[PDB]
């Protein structure tokens, strides 16, 4: 045995903090009456008429479109990893996204009127909503074309 054996500490992992009845009583007034200012503090934050769940709406609306994008291509990039034999499956799928884009379209109606929505004071964060909607409907093209593009070889 030219190693050496390690010793193994009783109760190390668990050592015997003394709380007292009273001591732990005491610290326990001391929590309550700090609870009540945490909850003052709580108070203090709920900030009265300000940001509108609108532009979170409207944030939301960002990454849902995104997001309807990232699931036509994800769905186009699936068709990639195999390629169903039966036709009518694949055009299937070009119907409910067929919903989708019209969907999509009207939360584009709703976006337009979030614009609206938005608050005055705001000049400047007009432009920055405006470049970021026409980015999304240049890259929205795209997989509209992309989705009518694989509809065309389903046609037949």
């Amino acid at each position: 045995m030219e190693q050496f054996p390690k010793e193994t500490v009783v109760e190390s992992s668990g050592p015997k903090v003394l709380e007292t009845a009273e001591e732990i009583q005491e610290r326990r007034q001391e929590v309550l009456t700090r609870y009540q200012s945490f909850k003052e503090r709580v108070a203090e934050r709920g900030q009265k008429l300000e940001d509108s769940y609108h532009l979170q709406v409207f944030k939301r609306d960002a990454d849902d479109l995104g997001k309807w994008i990232m699931e036509k291509v994800n769905i186009l990039t699936d068709k990639s990893y195999e390629d169903p034999t039966n036709i009518q499956g694949k055009y299937q799928k070009h119907q409910s996204l067929e919903a989708e884009v019209q969907t999509k379209s009207r939360l584009m109606s709703e976006l337009e009127k979030t614009r609206e929505e938005r608050f005055t004071m705001g000049h400047s964060a007009h432009e920055e909503t405006k470049a970021h909607i026409e980015e999304l409907r240049h890259l929205w093209d795209l997989l509209l074309e992309l989705t009518l593009e694989k509809g065309d070889q389903l046609l037949r």
